[PDB]
């Protein structure tokens, strides 16, 4: 009848999960009375304009090859290096590889993706570069962008020996600075849940062509082979890379954070269900569901028509992980950059596992089975009126908590014991205007 | 802890799409906080019995040509207008494409569907003839039955430029008509859930069998391709095709709405979930699902036959969509009806979109996110309890609102603050007898 | 605001099957309003030492020609029936095949599982053989253990003629004995949810090579067919079978049972959500989900390497069913039991039916549409807390219902009547020890 | 009602609910012998029958009878011909229901 | 608005909220004829709009006023070059918001 | 779509008839001198001319919509509604008794 203690700080740190409070860790409220693990990620990354000798290529140049490094076209780079840059961080709810970065030399109109697979993607400290015309880059072409991935290495051993998990949360944090006179820019901020699915493409096989003119082989084999099959399954994300703009995210979400450049980011990506059920590891080769070309069977047509109807697209990644179902994929946009920035990216991921015997969280295991509906259903009404991010330095909610989860609580149903707790109010967050009110109308000092 | 004027608003207009009061349009009650638009397409459609001109043939006649129009074989058509036929509206929860048509001489045993891959299916206008055997049907055969598909273009325009996409609620209207002295005939009407899901069928692939008996030339490479992999991801409905004859629905379904065909229909179609979230537009190819002929290792088998285990047929109807989850599929039958009919049908579909940055939707957006859980909990409680269909004329029911969703939204929980609202007794709609009682015993005037 | 006696007598059979007072049959509560029939299927099997001429292997000698008996191998077996042995059955959540038995010679480290495909799995009363390495079992080999599965045939004929289905409970009884002086051994048992799915594995197709060096015939096909597509989908089960040891579910899980062998046990296997919604029949090639042996694209690779990404072994079981989603799997292990034991299994599932049309079940339909929220949250309350197993005479449990129940249904919410039931305390089932405490306290008669 | 063979189909929908009662019996005896043969085709869910008639004649049986007076039964005229019927207790019916 | 033409586009977008009113055109007369021409490009969210001023305005119309006296209205002095801004109750405004 | 356009369009089946009483559409009704000229029904343009960057050459024959003469003379009263109905669907042996009422 009332939220427990267990249940307010497993909901604590799903909301602020970069809260100086949250100290502690508590894993989900269901009580499911299973031996679990519940692990914590902190990672940091100073990422800041690549050096040219951790600059790979991904073109056909490094097909069979390993990685290579650019020919000295990075005067091209250089010359990006003049001018005012962008730079994005796409926050797909992937396990390992926690964000992807991206560099460009001017915002894009929409967050394209190369149609071949890439060659070698590159873990952070490294990069990857892509052609202007959105293809793959071979050395003597005209870069169009920089792209790389943020990989947790702890957590791919720790999945590799676990029976189950579920993620429990996950929040990003982006101290930007840059040197003085050049802390002009703007940031965006914007999460949206994009539903993966396990799909596999339609494709066709290839046709034998034979022709026995031997004087005795004559059998013609020429049989068509060019029927329709599926391709492998992979795990696709319907991520509206068209509209991945910052302007078509300012004005489509009205959570959107913005705010200057130097205000940096804070992004608690939250779930999008009621439940989080416990699930097998199980890496797939991630993919991005891009736009149809053939209509085929949408408009009247005959059997040879009907095989290719509606085939999407597919951006493959070359890039595997399992991913956490249901919760938001995040993007920012730091547009208008100096080029000589530093960023600090702090990445906190809790997440819960039941330890496979023998492995090594079977020596990390913690029996508090607590259970909470009050909790979850609290989760439930505060995530469809959270906002998608904060400023960088923006954490220790007084709002939080004792207030907004306390005066939230009364709601849910009639499963409430005090009459009143406070009244709730549409918050203001004006970041760029500096007339920022929080859930209950009290003005908040920006400094802090 | 009270219902609000949207949450009311919306399940009336979920409840009762085509009520006459229900002229404003409203979201889906979770406060999304997203820019949405919400398109509401009412169409009207005069069927009859076709005529010659618009008649077209799905065997392998038309295979590369276009549509052929039937070779003055419409003699067998104009003797089945000698004498009574049969009408059956299929209602899937497929987007575009609200309803499949299909006329025929007399009542059939069950919906058989062709097993071969029709030919140009038609669209409302034009229809497509099948043969009596349950084949295609070519110039020159015997024609079994007639079919059509009611298309609304304006969707797929629609759903062409959005982002995602659910729809709010959608009903259909059967005002009937014939000549005095012909109104002899009946109508049965039934919803009931047939999920679908993206499927895949398992198929063979064709062995190469080359003989290489040239001089030099003695590969002979006949290795055996013929393995089993996966056709194209199809949506597949499980609809019992075998049971959709009236009497199964009737005997079967309890809410199974029957009367004399001169009443009409009016199917709101219903939900079988609680939450309605965002899907984006992902149109595949609809197939109906149907029985299994091999076994396979059900039984005791050996690896040869682990392959071929228990694969269902598969209908592939040539018509591409993506289809609404979770809503119920619709059925009627107006059986025993004179073939100089007349049925005005009367569809009215609300949906909800996000719209894409730039598209047409982008400049009809609604900003209310209201918020509501007592009104998904009466809708889940009353889509229990309500009839699958009325009278055509019935509409603008007095005991819903007011007095039935009052009467309701004090059972969820204890989340009620009115003592008791009004006693609610089991209906009895029995049309066909004139002694139909609504749920609250009082007696309704049939002829409104 | 209180629990219906429908809902109350769903909770009992839900959760106690075998029990003596569950002699009436009654649905799920959610008053779905549609025809349905409830079917109780109780069954009963007394197996033990199989005799020679019920013993069938699975090696390639059974491979088309049927199944063979043992040549006379059968002194081996003896051979194992002269020291003490190992009993284990999987009751994974197929509705036929409710049980998989299995003797092995001595406590296996591993729940272990051939890779080759199976030739002909025996239904109960016959055995097929495995070899001692984990392979199939021709004759002339060394055995490893005996494997069969308890087929219930009446459930298979009622799924046929079904429109849908859902699973109410299941319950499996393990009445112990041996003869005297002979009684040692011990049991344990243990259910945890595996959430199976409809998966594809990662297969590769044959590139074809022909080489026409014919004079006239120099066309050179050598096209690679070698790419990779997807194989037929099969519901694999993520049944971490490494760690289906005994040792491995007792330390792991804290509800597992455990006792001297001759109490038996009694696993009443319990669902793991909330909803149960009905489903149409759709049986598919059971296949349990290994680990992978090739990392593929989890580490920096080509293209060349993207296809073979992280594919885990994928065994066949040669058994075809449809599964009832979202049940636990239990499992239990009796182990160093006499040879010349005796086992009777008592196995009792009920399930609902939603009939086809001129079937058999239409005749025994049950109009009872009731409607309960608190018997649902009960059931989710309960299903954390109950134990995995008990003694096999242990039934008819004075704690249940009229105190357990009542006990818990004030906790949900607040829909509470009765200001307090009685207070509720952590049960200690040390079983092996006889000190076993109810959720009371009370001190239970081993005896009964 | 069936009694089912072991093994058989019937063997799995058995239903235990083995209710008495002798009033329901009486009841169905007294009734058998005034109630009308058929009905029109559309006359269903009647008004009298159960709530009204079963109580009503329910009282009659022996004198196992604890409420004093139910509701006067009178003798229905079925004139459905004629458009003048009347059910068990006058009151006029509506021949369209 | 739009009068949607029948199958094209905006027919799938259309909204049934016929509100009547006249104190609100009314009003919209009044305001009109004393409405500053433009503003600072930053001038948005008026305090003095809405709650204020059109509640300070809607009792001149007629007599069709309940609240006896919403508000004293005067004359504003927009000196946006001179940073000596008052609005229509006098309140000086910040020129930087 | 006059009767998806319009929520106030009547229907009913054929045999119920119609009464249209025809409203105006404005507050005053000024009286005006008769004043009968050639009616006509302006259709659609079919030569957009100005509405796109031209010349002078093409300045001239901009947005000149169609117009379709009736043949029919009249002073119209202006500000009153048009009304209009359809009875679809009629056995050709029908019988309408109109009933016109002018009061001016």
């Amino acid at each position: 009848a009332v939220v427990t203690a267990a249940g307010l700080a497993w909901l604590r740190q799903y909301l602020n999960p970069m809260g100086p409070d949250t100290t502690s860790v508590t894993g989900y409220p269901d009580g499911s009375a299973v031996t679990t693990c519940i692990a914590d990620y902190s990672n940091t990354f100073n990422v800041s304009f690549p050096p040219r000798e951790a600059l790979y290529c991904t073109g056909s140049s490094s097909s069979e090859k390993p990685t290579l490094v650019d020919a000295d076209n990075y005067a091209k780079i250089d010359k990006w290096s003049n001018y005012d840059i962008t730079l994005c961080v796409l926050a797909l709810p992937m396990l390992r590889n926690v964000v992807m970065l991206r560099l460009y030399p001017h915002t894009p109109t929409a967050f394209a993706l190369t149609e071949q697979t890439p060659n070698f993607p590159q873990r952070f400290p490294n990069w990857s570069v892509y052609s202007a015309d959105g293809t793959r880059f071979n050395n003597g072409d005209e870069p169009g962008y920089l792209q790389s991935y943020v990989y947790l290495p702890n957590v791919d051993k720790h999945l590799s020996a676990a029976r189950g998990y579920r993620l429990l949360s996950r929040g990003i944090t982006g101290i930007f600075s840059a040197p003085a006179l050049e802390t002009q820019g703007f940031v965006t901020a914007c999460q949206y849940l994009a539903e993966g699915s396990i799909q596999s493409q339609s494709i066709k096989s290839d046709a034998v062509r034979s022709v026995t003119v031997n004087s005795d082989g004559t059998v013609k084999n020429v049989e068509s082979s060019s029927q329709t099959v599926s391709s492998m399954p992979r795990y696709v994300f319907p991520l509206d890379g068209d509209n991945c703009a910052p302007s078509s995210l300012t004005e489509t979400y009205h959570q959107a954070y913005q705010s200057k450049a130097t205000d940096g980011f804070y992004m608690p990506v939250l779930s999008s269900s009621r439940d989080n059920p416990f699930h097998p590891p199980q890496p797939r080769a991630i993919a991005v569901y891009g736009s149809f070309l053939a209509r085929g069977c949408l408009d009247p047509v005959s059997e040879a028509h009907e095989a290719d109807g509606p085939t999407h697209d597919i951006y493959r990644l070359n890039v595997a992980d399992d991913v956490a179902p249901l919760f938001n994929t995040g993007v920012v946009w730091f547009e208008g950059i100096s080029p000589k920035f530093s960023l600090k990216l702090k990445t906190r991921t809790v997440l819960q596992y039941i330890p496979t015997s023998g492995s090594v969280l079977a020596n990390f295991t913690r029996h508090e089975p607590t259970y909470d509906q009050i909790a979850l259903d609290a989760a439930d009404r505060l995530r469809n009126l959270m906002p998608h991010a904060y400023p960088a330095a923006y954490n220790d909610w007084g709002w939080l908590g004792d207030l907004l989860d306390s005066a939230i609580s009364m709601l849910p149903g009639v499963g409430t014991v005090y009459n009143i707790a406070k009244p709730l109010i549409k918050p203001a967050w004006n970041w760029l205007g500096n007339k920022v009110s929080d859930f209950f109308g009290n003005p908040v000092a920006r400094d802090g």
